[PDB]
């Protein structure tokens, strides 16, 4: 387990990725 | 819970990413 | 130890950051 | 604490941000 700040920001970083992969899809 | 420099790190991170919207709009 | 999401994460950053220094190589 | 890997991956993401500040100025 992680503190609920770490895992906010995995979450966060994650949706970031996605988001970028499909605007340049 | 989590080491201190990764919650560190997911500050930082947050950060940028507020920033760079921010700065983008 | 930490969540299995923050672990995740973590992975899928390097293997980004591995990724986009072979393309730029 | 955290996972070895994750603290891996947060001391990179820090070095990462540094090195592209240092460049940038
Ligand atoms: C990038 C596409 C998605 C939009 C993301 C935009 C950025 C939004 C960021 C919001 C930050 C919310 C983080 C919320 C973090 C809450 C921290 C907490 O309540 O517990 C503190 C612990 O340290 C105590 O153990
Ligand atoms: C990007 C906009 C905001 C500016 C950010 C600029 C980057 C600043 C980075 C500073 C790094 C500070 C990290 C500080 C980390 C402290 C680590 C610690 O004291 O405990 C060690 C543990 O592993 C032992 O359990
Ligand atoms: C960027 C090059 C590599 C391609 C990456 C593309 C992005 C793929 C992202 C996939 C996200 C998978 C994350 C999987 C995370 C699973 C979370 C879980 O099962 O446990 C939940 C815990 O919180 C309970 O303790
Ligand atoms: C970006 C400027 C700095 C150069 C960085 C280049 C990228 C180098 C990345 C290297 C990845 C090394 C990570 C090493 C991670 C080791 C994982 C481990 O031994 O324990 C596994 C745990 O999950 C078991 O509990
Ligand atoms: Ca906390
Ligand atoms: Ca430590
Ligand atoms: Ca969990
Ligand atoms: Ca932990
Ligand atoms: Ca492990
Ligand atoms: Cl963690």
């Amino acid at each position: 387990s992680s503190d609920p700040l770490v895992v906010a920001a995995s979450i966060i970083g994650i949706l970031h990725l996605i988001l970028w992969i499909l605007d340049r899809l």
